[PDB]
């Protein structure tokens, strides 16, 4: 078997008896009525119990040591499951695949009883997974600081066409990876008013809820070292909750708990969309004021706060927990009784902040009275905030009296609101952008009045994904043949598959890359019919776009892609064509009316096209059902074409981009977010580059977007328009694809028109080189090799020397 | 040490790297940050270790042989903790207790830290947790069913006297000995309507809600039997919790997820008392719709239906369950497709009910609209099972048109009605009462029409409670002594207490006896330091009642007897009385004022009479704070003297009494419930009965009672009924208790005046004993050893044969 570890006999011994242990002892079942989930569940509990000895000597280590800590903020952390994650990072694989072997079960199928832990939506709450999982391999005494809903990322399911949403009841059966910790159980604050006294405010009056921790382990990458992930959960004091007397019912005082307890109980559904409703409020501050609590306490045992910074660095992954600036404030000068200005210099010296994009509709703008009611204090610091910031830009640059109302963090208008994006510039010493183009269009465009007047404030770091989970995991073949030629270092040292480049012309490693492609697309093509049946042919070009449901994501410029293809088959039947399977997969958030009328045309136009019999085997389009991470690492590495069609500009950096390139899939895409930096590492010649530039858009929105030019000079463009709009992808409701249509000619905000001709033009090119398979597999060679840069470990490891101020290391924990 | 086992070289050894494994292991923790609850955690989980591989074969053992299953269907099982309850019918107590000593830990100490399950309000609740402990030591295949509330009985808090309720968050840390058990979830009805087709009616359009089951163990006393209490948990399925689509939000439509799980969120506090309410009804038929879905499935395991009752018994403990009669009916009529006749004798046949209580306010009346709104199908059944019997006793009593009203299942008024007991009685193939005298009042008063058309269905069944938690638990020091001289074999033997007959007059023994009981008092008294704080005499008589607060139970009538002794010592100051120290504790429904305002005037006794300086410590008045069964378990083997007086005819039986019979205590009361078996056992000359019968209580209705003539002629009761008027007790609010005093002189349906005399007179009696330390001793070993009658071994010997057909048996199973 491959290189997943050793299979030692003393190991697999071993590992039999501890799953028989936990299979009697701790799942009180006996082989006889013992279900596959019990299976799953002794297993896991087995694997778990090798990292707890390395849990606690990691921790212990850094209360012995003393180092500083990196905490990350995210209110999502889209992990996944975790099981043979565990196993790759402790090199357990091969011996419990041997020893359940033994035991006479399937491993693999075992696998798959394990729930995706989704408590995130994409890009955003992926990152913070990777992140972790390479802070743990680099040697970082680095915590994951979140919170812990009951129901993560909806489940998708198609009705009619349709997308249906489910609540995702991932605790349902239990989660043997996490452990409470009732012992560090915080209190956390809501509504109150504010008192002025003698010595200082006070934040007087207010609701307490509870938060009960619960830590997960983040094992790194074979060097002994297991992190925490610490998730808090929402509890309803017993008291005041109960205590309030004078009529009401007991009953209902009870009932009524379920109310402080629904701060924790739902990820908010949205992606790059932001919706100003209390419950996220109540979140955002929850996660905020538990996280700081415990840190500050950590560092009250490691009172000068002068040291604060020395030993802490907190990260915002984007504006969600941004109001720990005005809480970091809020402690240091109303609790510790610091001075202004000192706490000031302390908190921005320990905050820093990453902006993860640049659409509008994503800006967090919360409106003043909703701040004015639950967190008054908090506003009063944010107004003083913003007070002493405007001095600093007035002073800066006298007489600009627009500049001054451009920067505030107060934005006046129809209801006031606070700019939290604003604020996390002002108490950061650091912003960044998570692409060198997106970086670069923070300091041009959203930003430039905050860069004039701190430069040294922003920095790029571009994204990266986990070699660990996204290669050696979901694609163990492509791992092995890579690992014969150039050995297992690359594993944590990406750049070495630079060393791949003089394979590039071997004739055995040619013929290697191209097999395993062909077993993970006859796999994929497998697990189709098996879980959701309905064939497809493996030898056909696998085009997929999976990332969730976006206008400017442009699933829609995909779409007309392939009904352009279909129409050209019924025009000439009997001309030939390369074969293509396009398959495309994402949720749309519930109340993204367009999103999910764009998922509907998809299998609007698989319904046609998958049933025509003149186009045969030559194109079917295909709809992938609840698109998530443990379905991500079943795709990507049967991919043989990444679409990554964005408008330049739109998407920040992305990361699925950056998953293909690593499994051997060619990118067809626009210059935009990292698929620049892509291009820019394998070399234009070895990507599909189309379309708009930045610039190009700018200059077409200068002139003014008009659809209707484009539809009336391509006559292939307009047939399809008309198509929509007579009803030939909807029979029975001729006009259901009206708003899209209607959308697409009147106010595309995403010039989809201006990038369809060499759109499809570009695609042709494509085709013509997977014809020619030894020069196809070559370009992928020449990608995969290049890949090495988009790592989490280069990412981390520039955010640690560049932000954090510690250095990273690859030393091995002194054993278990 | 005692008998509580013993000390194996080999088990200490392995009980200690078993604590050792877990608190590694499971807890992660490492001796130095290990918290008392990390420790009470890790010997939970080595004790429970135990067990498992006895349950297995347990329930292994039942499938082989099939014999006839018993199902107790309570809505309550007030089990209290299990850890020191499981080490003693393992018999682990010693060699636990000397690991534990040996790793440098406090069993005892570790012991206080798991928290009471408090699914039960009192004696109904308690009897319930005491029968699965007797079912499993006679080895019965029996098993609890009920609903697993996350909020049991809520915690008693005093507040400037008064008592203030507080969520029992019994779950918080949570619970060692429970496993879920998500393969036999199942899927429970409501609302809907009933669809009439051409072959049967169909219950159709029901909202879902799933019961998820959670086994905990039922060790049996020493014999390796383990049984299973299997409570259900409400859940929210994920698809019409949110699939019934359009409109609404999603996230709105998750967070009303927590309407259909509040079905198993809180106990109701009612202790023999009815209130009407929709929640209560649905946790009712919740429990019954779950319970036997799975009876019946694992009966289909083992179609006719003929030898249903020849396999399984379901006990109703009182009407709670009752839905279950309606529910048998409507699997086997509409989904088995049985003839009616075929489905109720087959029914009548496996059912039994059991009544607890007389009292007019604690019958369960269920108004027609609420069953005609939620289960529809079962109102259609109740209806035709009314009709049915009817027609029995119109056949049986030609022309009695007034017995035809009087017996009917549905009661004609302001509201319609139906008669749950009723149901009950025309359903089930035996009715019980739980004492001779509740049993008697039964077939005279209440039931006497059901009595004269079926006799053969009335029965008794006195209660019991369990020797092992209520004696080798509770009161080592005491169970050793008597072992020393007849042996261990009473402890499932409980009738051989008689032979310490014959030490009556042994002078090591009567020493022992009462070193024992002072022993225990002074524990006791320092608890009450350790914990409360605020001193006590241990030489002073201990003088307790400890019960749920009721009128009938009345604890006001103490409360008189208390004032008129404090009145008597200040009026004659250095005359000599026998210091008491009495003590009165219990819990009021929230809902239930008067039983509130008696908690007041308690604790306000206290104040005046504790604070008295000529009173000295002559006289403590104390309020035992949040009575439970752990408390129960401290103040029991402590007191002296044991209270006892409801009104002659309301305690059905009590069991609290018997407690305190097995524990050294003698016992002043009236002719009521148990009480009368009790005497009947020890000897009247060794009980100190007083007050009314049953027959005097009748006599005095029948001419009226007037509360003014006793008040009339007795000055003491006159002084102490002004000083209450006067705020003598309640200086800042003088009108303080004018319900209590109005009451008692206007609407007291219990009598307290009437037996006023008889009381103290008796109280002076138990004080001239006390004098004699030899002789009230003496009569202590006369109780003792005749309470062997009492235990609920006896008690389930008689249901299994005289109710359910099962042979009782004390054959050890095949070891573990
Ligand atoms: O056909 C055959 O295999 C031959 C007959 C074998 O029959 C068997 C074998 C095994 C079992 N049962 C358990 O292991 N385990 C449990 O029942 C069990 C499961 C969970 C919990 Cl919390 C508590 C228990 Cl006690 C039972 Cl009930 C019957
Ligand atoms: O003063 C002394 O004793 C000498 C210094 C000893 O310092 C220590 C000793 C032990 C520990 N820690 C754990 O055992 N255990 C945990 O931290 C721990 C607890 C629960 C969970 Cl879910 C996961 C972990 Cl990793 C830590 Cl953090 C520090
Ligand atoms: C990597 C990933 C994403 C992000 O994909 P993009 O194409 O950058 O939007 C989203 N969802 C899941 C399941 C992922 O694995
Ligand atoms: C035994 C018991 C009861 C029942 O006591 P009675 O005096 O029969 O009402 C109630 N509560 C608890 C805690 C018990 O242990």
């Amino acid at each position: 078997i491959s290189v997943r570890g050793l299979a030692g006999v003393e190991n697999v011994t071993e590992l039999k008896k501890n799953f028989n242990r936990h299979l009697h002892f701790t799942l009180v079942k006996d082989r006889n009525v013992a279900t596959p989930r019990d299976y799953y569940f002794a297993l896991a509990h087995t694997v778990r119990d090798h990292l707890v000895g390395r849990w606690i000597r990691t921790q212990q280590h850094y209360y012995e040591k003393d180092p500083k800590r990196i905490y990350y903020l995210s209110l999502e952390f889209y992990m996944g499951r975790t099981l043979q994650n565990t196993m790759v990072n402790l090199a357990l694989e091969n011996a419990c695949d041997e020893a359940t072997y033994q035991l006479g079960l399937d491993m693999e199928e075992l696998e798959e009883i394990e729930e995706d832990a989704g408590l995130g939506n994409g890009g955003l709450g992926r990152l913070a997974a990777c992140f972790l999982d390479s802070m743990a391999t680099l040697g970082l005494a680095a915590y994951g600081y979140g919170i812990r809903y009951e129901f993560g990322i909806f489940n998708q399911k198609i009705c009619g066409g349709w997308q249906m949403e489910e609540a995702d009841d991932w605790l349902r059966y239990g989660n043997p990876w996490e452990k409470a910790r009732p012992e560090f159980t915080l209190p956390v604050h809501f509504y109150g008013r504010v008192e002025h006294t003698s010595q200082g405010a006070k934040w007087v009056d207010t609701q307490v809820v509870l938060a009960m921790p619960y830590d997960t382990p983040v094992p790194g990458y074979r060097n002994n070292v297991v992190n925490t992930m610490r998730l808090w959960s929402a509890k309803a004091p017993n008291d005041f909750n109960l205590k309030d007397f004078n009529v009401g019912g007991y009953i209902q005082a009870v009932l009524d708990r379920n109310l402080a307890e629904n701060i924790s109980r739902v990820l908010y559904p949205n992606d790059n969309f932001f919706e100003g409703k209390e419950l996220r409020l109540k979140q955002e501050y929850f996660v905020v004021a538990a996280t700081l609590q415990d840190i500050i306490r950590r560092f009250k045992s490691s009172t000068n706060f002068d040291a604060f910074p020395d030993k802490v660095a907190i990260q915002l992954n984007d504006t969600h927990p941004s109001l720990a600036i005005p809480e970091l404030m809020r402690v240091l000068v109303d609790l510790e009784r610091l001075d202004w200005d000192k706490a000031w210099e302390v908190t921005v010296k320990t905050c820093a902040y990453t902006n993860h994009t640049v659409i509008p509709e994503a800006l967090e703008r919360w409106p003043v009275h909703l701040l004015e009611t639950l967190l008054p204090r908090h506003l009063q610091i944010i107004y003083e905030i913003n007070q002493r910031f405007l001095n600093r830009v007035a002073a800066a640059f006298p007489g600009d009296v627009d500049r001054l109302r451009r920067m505030s963090l107060v934005e006046e208008g129809a209801v006031k609101r606070i700019n939290m994006a604003h604020l996390c510039i002002a108490g950061s010493h650091a912003v960044n952008g998570v692409a060198r183009i997106h970086s670069e269009i923070l300091k041009k465009t959203i930003f430039k009045d905050f860069y004039e007047l701190e430069p040294h404030k922003f920095q790029n770091k571009t994204n990266g994904i986990t070699p660990r989970r996204w290669l050696v995991l979901c694609n163990p073949g492509l791992a092995e043949i890579i690992a014969e030629r150039i050995g297992e270092e690359y594993i944590s040292d990406l750049d070495q598959l630079r060393k791949l480049l003089s394979y590039v012309d071997d004739e055995a490693f040619i013929r290697d890359v191209a097999k395993v492609k062909q077993e993970n697309k006859l796999k994929f093509a497998a697990y189709l019919e098996r879980e959701y049946k309905v064939h497809i042919n493996p030898n056909s070009l696998f085009d997929v776009q999976v990332k969730r449901i976006h206008e400017y994501k442009r699933q829609l410029l995909n779409c007309l892609h392939v009904i352009t293809l279909y129409n050209r088959i019924k025009k000439e039947p009997n001309k030939f064509v390369v074969p293509r399977t396009v398959m495309i997969g994402g949720k749309a958030a519930p109340g993204y009316h367009m999103a999910k009328m764009i998922i509907k045309l998809i299998t609007a136009i698989g319904d046609v096209v998958n049933h025509d019999p003149v186009v045969g085997d030559r194109l079917r389009v295909i709809f992938l059902e609840n698109y998530r991470v443990s379905l991500a690492e079943k795709v990507i590495p049967a991919a043989d074409l990444s679409e990554q069609i964005s408008t330049a500009g739109t998407e920040a950096s992305g990361t699925g981009n950056m998953k293909f390139m690593l499994n051997g899939a060619l990118t067809i895409g626009t210059m935009d977010g990292a698929n620049v930096e892509m291009a820019e590492e394998a070399g234009e010649e070895n990507f599909f580059i189309f379309g708009m530039r930045v610039e190009d858009v700018d200059r077409l929105d200068q002139r003014g977007y008009n659809a209707q030019e484009y539809y009336d000079r391509i006559p292939e463009l307009r047939q399809i328009i008309e198509q929509l709009s007579s009803g030939f992808f909807s029979p029975k409701q001729p006009d259901l694809f009206k708003d899209i249509v209607n959308m697409l000619m009147h106010h595309d905000r995403f010039k989809v028109f201006a990038d369809y001709e060499e759109y499809v033009k570009c695609q042709e090119r494509v085709s013509a080189l997977y014809k020619n398979p030894r020069e196809w597999t070559r370009m992928v060679i020449r990608n995969i090799a290049t890949s090495g840069k988009f790592s989490s470990d280069r990412t981390i490891a520039q955010y640690a020397r560049e932000i954090w101020g510690v250095e990273p290391s690859r030393q091995r924990l002194p054993a278990p």
